């Protein structure tokens, strides 16, 4: 019955390969909205958005939001098409290509931003940024935002041991990690080869975890981007 639902983050008409993001807990594109408007060596930005935000709320288990997530990216998703995601976003995006290759579809790469496989080792807002940018403003709204916060409270209980990959992802992995971890958690990044059957990538970005997604880091994140997986 619910559906996820496929989502352009950006204006139509580019060349270059595309992107699908999985999105972080709460289910919502809208962490992406900067990065897809600042990204200029790719085509197509879509998000995944979760299911009963539009709708009967959901409340899905990890594995069910991974099911969810491929069959709304499967639309778009094949050659020339990365799959990526931030913070759990990074998580559910590695399922989701696992699923892709398993049913005969094979995205070009997997995109980390800033999230290291042991996901759980990472230690009115939005009303007013509507106001700012109607791209926000074509999601957000007082009911659109009680949806997201109960399910990002659902989703923070998903376990660290569900979330971890365990397959190795038969295409490249790209990873762009930011530089101020604790130690303890800068050390964990590394281990995105075990899940890498070929190439994986580390780059460096500016920024923090959190303020990488926003400006002025972020505008130097999809330069990134762009050098190293865009056109």
């Amino acid at each position: 019955d619910p559906t996820a639902k496929l989502v352009r983050l950006n204006p139509r008409g580019g060349d270059g390969p595309g992107i699908v993001f999985a999105p972080p807990a709460g289910g919502t594109v809208l962490g992406y909205i900067e990065l897809a408007r600042h990204l200029k060596g790719f085509g197509e930005i879509h998000g995944v958005e979760a299911p009963g935000l539009g709708e009967t709320p959901v409340y899905p288990s990890f594995e069910e939001m991974v099911q969810f997530c491929s069959d709304s990216a499967a639309g778009v998703a094949g050659d020339g098409v990365y799959i990526g995601g931030h913070s759990l976003g990074g998580h559910i995006a590695f399922y989701l290509a696992t699923m892709l290759l398993d049913r005969g579809i094979r995205p070009k790469g997997l995109i980390i931003l800033d999230t290291p496989p042991r996901l759980g080792d990472i230690p009115q807002l939005l009303l007013d940024r509507a106001k700012n940018d109607p791209r926000v403003s074509a999601f957000l709204s007082e009911d659109y935002l009680d949806r997201f916060l109960r399910l990002q409270m659902h989703q923070l209980m998903y376990s660290r041991d569900v979330v971890l990959p365990q397959r190795k992802l038969d295409i490249p992995i790209h990873v762009f990690r930011t530089k101020n971890h604790a130690p303890e958690v800068a050390r964990l990044f590394s281990a995105w080869e075990n899940y890498a059957a070929g190439e994986v990538t580390f780059v460096d970005i500016p920024g923090d975890h959190a303020t990488m997604l926003r400006a002025p880091h972020v505008s130097e994140v999809a330069q990134l981007l762009d050098r190293h997986c865009g056109l």
